[PDB]
């Protein structure tokens, strides 16, 4: 569930042997972590393909992606040695050999009636705060754009203390401009009109009121 | 139930987070706490209306007043914005967003077979102390003039240790004379009489006497 | 608490032995129950007097009031007659001696930190039901209007459906009108479109509706 | 049960808040407590009289009496009134509002079926002990002569050692004299011949002996 | 404690073994069962002697005489033979031999602190119920003629369904009057104004009933 820290679990990798949360925000880093079914799949090879072309991406946001299973790590790599030869694409983020799911069980990530993880995505920060959290189907591939999105709404809430409007950066309504937390008090209130006239920020009504950044 | 202190209990409110009773309390001032319904409703909105319209004989007794709903403060300060432009009153006393009822349950606030208050009130002094109590239902408006009534009798009879007759200022026998509390023990009753005789009440008997303020 | 059924009860008073509801409920009439602290006390004594002088216009709606004290029979119908002597009324309306607050305590009439009633009002329908309740403190005495006007509402609002605004049938925004209950589906709204359109209701929004009876 | 302390117990009455057994106690007196059904009833009303009649025999052997009821104190009061204007004797005396009968409960006054004390008298000296114990019924008067006559007994009885006949001080076989404790010892029985020779007391036998005042 | 039934029970006397209340109640009569400490001693003397010389006026009325005391069979018989030889009276009502005072104690005859009787009376009417209770300390004589009255009184109200002034025959307020049991609710008031006009009772009160018999 949302909100809660990250638990401080260690995890083999393809990359090595290394501890979680600790070692990505010790780092400054954030990360989003996500499962799924198997090694040598075709749905989930989609997935690392295109996660592997928005690597740059992630990581320019000093987000870090990592993925998890609970095969082996030879497979793991066996399958990366395949997508760099048949898609030509060397992958180049950590995957988790997750051992009998010891860590996916803690993670709710398998679904009713299953012993192997599903499509999974968790957000989090550099302070090990699980930020959001999605799952999808065996059945159905993500999309890492909404996921892209998601991310550096975030990243920008964070920094400018805003929220995001549907959709942001192209809301239909107002566009790439960020949200003003909607008042919650009457001396709030006048901070808004008072904001309001003089031109700050601009306003469908006191709880509804925007800016760009 | 009366007599009893107020739950040390902090409330998120339309004019902000306050701590309750403490913040009437530590002021000097006793306040009138109600209950409503649902924010947006007809005989709710008279009730409110006329409290505002009232708003400064209460508080000019330094009794100040506060209502309460299990809505959230957006639909709250919405539904005063409405009262402003419909019927012309600025909202002006605080509105307690009660979070799924926390407080309500405490005071028993809900009837048989609901998640939602009544209509209720409480007059609480400024040591923390449950005056009075009322519990109207959901089908009829309050008197707030009885309310008041009350409220000026509760300040005269503490401040004069005093006890108010039936339908004081206006009692039909004996107007808006304040009543001496019957005495108690045959010594106390040669007070009555030391006291009839030399003029300073007036009895009916030594048990019903009555002096003007 | 309101809502709530009257506990079937077998009480001792002024006029006889009767089984409550049941002595009231069983004759389709319902009664205002209401509490004194002790015979021979002046706001009481107040109470009383003006109680009798309203006895017929209560009697008249169906509504039978009926009082309780701890104290025996005998100091009762003394009292009475202390009332009859002293100030023209002859009680007429039957009282409760309720022998060690037994019934005074599943109603929890007792306030904290002693052994007697205070002053308390309950009111019940002709199904055993209870309506409104009113905990006063002895130094003040009660309004009998207030619970007339109180009583008035209640027949009203059952016998029509409807509710009752701020200090009805005098409120400040539609002097005796009657309140249509809030339309709580988009289906009922427009159920209000119509009705206004036609003149059947007058509205200051579609949850706002009123109509003469 | 006799010979107990009196349970420490305080009590609400006519003449003022006291402590019992302390406030006799602590000033040398004893006290006849004695227990009525209910203020303003015939037989009842016959005894109180009689005793205030009676006061000053009892008062001047150092022996305080006291009444006890259910009722409150303002219905005491206001039948002692009564006594005084139909009767015309002032009642004296303290009386206890025995709230809810936490006392009367205590003290075992209260007959089978019944929440309202009986017809009960205890004396009580002043080291606290109950000295003896009455029971009659609602339906029969008490006597206090009798009741006089018992206090006398004991007062002589410790003040001198002595036991006291039948119906003392008119006791049809030895008059007004007092009798001597029987003797159980062999040794204690050669004191008593030679107290008949050389004429101290007289006896009918060494266990029955007598001597006068 | 009054009101209650005696415990059924079967008793060693000087008469025989018999079954109370049984042997009572069966033949339709009531007994006075007394206790007295220990034969061969003064006070309990003069208190056989006594009732003795009372036992006709007793026997007159339905009402059987009847003591007890811890001692065995022969020494009651030794007793009542030198109450014979040494005063003239023959004791002609039985005694229980109450071995270890099995009987003694259900009745509570013990007094704080020792193991036997004091000198207690109950009443028994011919249906085991128990009418009356009185504890005399040994040190202190009964006095057979109040127990007479008393005796003669509970009779009386059973009879004529009436109660007894303080004193009863010799009442100082209605000597030999019957009171009238006071009215209760305002049907029997009425009664009682109706009895008065058509001289049936004399009135002190509309609670004051008294009448000849």
């Amino acid at each position: 569930v949302i909100g809660e820290k990250f638990p401080e679990v260690e995890v083999k990798t393809t990359h090595g042997v290394i501890k979680l949360p600790d070692y990505f925000a010790e780092q400054g880093k954030w990360f989003v972590l996500f499962s799924h079914p198997a090694d040598f799949t075709p749905v989930c090879t989609t997935e690392f393909y295109a996660m592997q072309k928005r690597v740059d991406q992630f990581r320019e946001l000093g987000v870090e992606p990592i993925g998890l299973s609970v095969d082996q790590v030879f497979s793991h790599i066996k399958w990366m040695e395949w997508i760099k030869e048949n898609l030509g694409e060397e992958i180049t983020f950590p995957v988790i050999a997750d051992d009998r799911g010891e860590l996916a069980d803690k993670l709710g990530m398998i679904p009713s009636g299953a012993t192997i993880t599903a499509r999974a995505v968790f957000i989090v920060d550099d302070k090990g705060i699980i930020r959001a959290i999605v799952y999808y189907p065996a059945e159905v591939g993500r999309d890492w754009d909404e996921i892209l999105r998601l991310v550096k709404a975030l990243k920008v809430s964070d920094e400018k203390g805003v929220a995001l409007p549907h959709k942001w950066p192209n809301n239909e309504l107002i566009g790439d401009k960020a949200i003003v937390p909607p008042a919650s008090t009457v001396d709030e209130v006048k901070q808004r009109e008072e904001a309001k006239a003089k031109g700050e920020i601009e306003c469908y009504d006191w709880w509804f009121c925007y800016k760009k950044l």
